[PDB]
């Protein structure tokens, strides 16, 4: 009947969607968001981030979180909560501070604490930390890094355990769904974590891709499975397919086989628990400035009107 029904009868948990607070006023945009069919799961783009939950120190703002989890829990979606400790999307208090060891720690600490105990029970999983490499494999050098060191990490999935024991806590990342040094950097932070004993259940993998330079179904499957091998669950978080611009017949259909072979790839793979499309039509599609030239990156057009590539994610979900 639709992508959720069709993943999860091929035993994903879900297929899903992500959304924000500016859209939910267009009761058109939400029927199709509250289309059970289509997604059994939500993420929050914005209103769970850093800037959005704690904009000033100590100051918890819940509200729009709130609201998408209302959304969600009207629907019977499942919520990912989506994301605790990253460099972007942060407060200046806290990248412009003047930190030492423990007080970013605690600062960090009661930033985690705070907004896992305020969702306990309400998410499926939470991204604990987003984006922590630089394209190289090194650290990437944020406050957190800079500051604390590696530990950051495994002490804030040790800090998201301690709030909310059954989440599932992910580690999530772009380009580490083709094989490089910085696919290869997640796995090491997958072990360190494991290695410090903090709990991390899952590798989250965004797949912001491009039309025409996706990852093979092969590559990718190849890829999902050295990420559970190490005793992790996997998902793809953000999946968008942007395109070099204008959009043509051909482009739409090599759009489809793209996003055909991520399905696939997700469906092949033990672990693998659902993909969620980051939105689901084009005319709320994140394509920043740096992508200048890109676009139409979704299953739907701008009018709400599927596009081949709905077909395609149908297929590779094998229905
Ligand atoms: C910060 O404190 C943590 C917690 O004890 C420790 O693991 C880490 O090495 C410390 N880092 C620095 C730079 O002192």
């Amino acid at each position: 009947a639709g992508l959720n029904t069709a993943a999860k009868a091929k035993g994903l948990k879900y297929f899903g969607s992500a959304t924000d607070n500016p859209e939910l006023t267009d009761s058109a945009y939400v029927a199709q968001l509250s289309n059970t069919d289509d997604f059994g799961q939500i993420t929050p783009g914005n209103s769970m981030k850093w800037d959005a939950t704690e904009p000033s120190q100590n100051s918890f703002s819940f509200a729009n979180g709130d609201a998408v989890v209302n959304l969600a829990n009207k629907n019977g979606q499942l919520m990912r909560c989506h994301t605790l400790v990253w460099h972007s999307q942060l407060p200046n208090w806290v990248s412009s501070g003047s930190w030492t060891n423990a007080t970013l720690l605690a600062a960090m600490k009661n930033h985690i604490t705070n907004v896992v105990t305020h969702y306990k029970g309400k998410c499926y999983a939470w991204d604990v930390v987003n984006e922590a490499l630089n394209e190289d494999g090194t650290f990437r050098n944020s406050v957190f890094y800079q500051i604390i060191g590696p530990a950051y990490i495994p002490i804030a999935f040790a800090t998201a355990a301690a709030a909310d024991p059954d989440v599932k806590l992910y580690y999530n990342d772009y380009n580490i769904e083709y094989s490089g040094a910085k696919a290869t950097a997640a796995q090491n932070i997958v072990k360190m974590i494991k290695a410090y004993g903090a709990k991390i259940d899952g590798v989250g993998l965004q797949a912001h891709f491009i039309v025409g330079s996706t990852p093979s179904q092969s590559d990718l499957t190849t890829v999902l499975k050295g990420y559970t091998a190490l005793g992790v669950e996997v998902a793809y978080t953000e999946l968008d397919i942007k395109m070099q611009l204008p959009s043509t017949a051909a482009k739409l259909a090599q759009q489809s086989t793209d996003f055909q072979g991520v399905a696939a790839a997700c469906v092949s793979t033990t672990g693998c628990v659902g993909v969620t499309i980051w939105d689901w039509t084009d005319k709320y599609s994140w394509v920043p400035s740096v992508f200048q030239g890109y676009g139409a990156p979704l299953p739907w057009d701008e009018n709400y009107v599927k596009k081949p590539a709905y077909d395609g994610l149908m297929a590779g979900l094998g229905a």
